[PDB]
């Protein structure tokens, strides 16, 4: 019953290529799907633990719910044979993380601003089916071909700079802690990919956080674009936007253009006299 909206892929359609990541307990691969479809394969293989196959069914359960253009789509599951799979789709450009530090540059505001409202768009649509991420950050943002930015969990997670003080303090993962990693997010795509905080220690980060600091303006971007994320980090979990507010508001953004052209003041670091 788990798997009421996920489509059973016999075995016989999938090949396997190369290692892309390791799972729970199995190896992801790239591989190919029955024309022939490229997509990332993840395996639960023999040995595995009752509470593992839980978890690995209920991931694919939950996955074979979610239908939007915003988050990674599941091609189907293998429960039936051993090893058993969940199938995605995979996207050329990969995680979003290194494609922007690989691309520093290269885009327009407009381009940049598109991609986080498509991120926001899935979040608002996971937020609203109770699915609360709990790592949302650039290395779990897939690009295709089209820009499109698609959620999906690699699993490999707590992410201190990416995490709301009361995830951290309590343990409390809310879609409202989601929001404040989204304000990451979108300092991660105005700034191509910076590290958040650079090279304060988790503790530091922490103190930052608590004592008030919060991450500068990325050079180049909309004052709208870096006011919404000082609303993502606002200590008080209520006085948050919700991510219905955070779509909104970058709709409006995107369809009025010139908006996005005041930029707010970048601080500099460095300061060069020259005549
Ligand atoms: C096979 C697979 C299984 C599950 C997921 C996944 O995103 N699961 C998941 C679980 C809970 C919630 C969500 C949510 F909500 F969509 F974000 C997604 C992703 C994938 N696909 C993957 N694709 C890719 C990948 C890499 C480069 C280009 N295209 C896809 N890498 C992966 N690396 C590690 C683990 C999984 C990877």
């Amino acid at each position: 019953a788990v798997l009421k909206f996920t489509t059973e892929i016999h075995p016989s359609c999938v090949t396997r290529q190369k290692v892309i990541g390791a799972g729970e307990f199995g190896e992801v691969y790239k591989g190919m799907l029955k024309k022939e479809v490229p997509v990332a394969i993840k395996t639960l293989k023999a040995g595995y633990t009752e509470k593992q196959r839980v978890d690995f069914l209920g991931e694919a359960g939950i996955m074979g719910q979610f239908s939007h253009h915003n988050i990674i789509r599941l091609e189907g599951v293998i429960s039936k044979y051993k090893p058993m799979m969940i199938i995605t789709e995979y996207m050329e450009n990969g995680a979003l993380d290194k494609f922007l530090r690989e691309k520093d540059g290269e885009f327009s505001v407009l381009q940049l601003v598109g991609m986080l409202r498509g991120i926001a768009a899935g979040m608002k649509y996971l937020a609203n089916m109770n699915y609360v991420h709990r790592d949302l950050a650039a290395r779990n943002i897939l690009v295709n071909s089209n820009l499109v930015c698609k959620v999906s969990d690699f699993g490999l997670s707590i992410p201190i700079r990416w995490t709301a003080p009361e995830a951290i303090s309590y343990r409390k993962f809310t879609s409202a802690s989601d929001v404040w990693s989204f304000g990451i997010v979108m300092w991660e795509v105005m700034t191509y990919g910076e590290r958040p905080y650079w090279e304060l220690s988790n503790h530091e980060v922490m103190k930052a956080i608590n004592d008030g600091f919060r991450l500068p303006t990325p050079m180049d971007c909309p004052s709208a674009i870096y006011q919404l994320m000082m609303q993502c980090w606002q200590q008080e979990r209520a006085r948050r936007p919700k991510f219905a507010d955070i779509v909104s508001i970058l709709d409006k953004l995107i369809r009025a253009p010139d908006s996005l052209k005041t930029l707010a003041d970048f601080d500099p670091r460095v300061s060069i006299r020259l005549p």
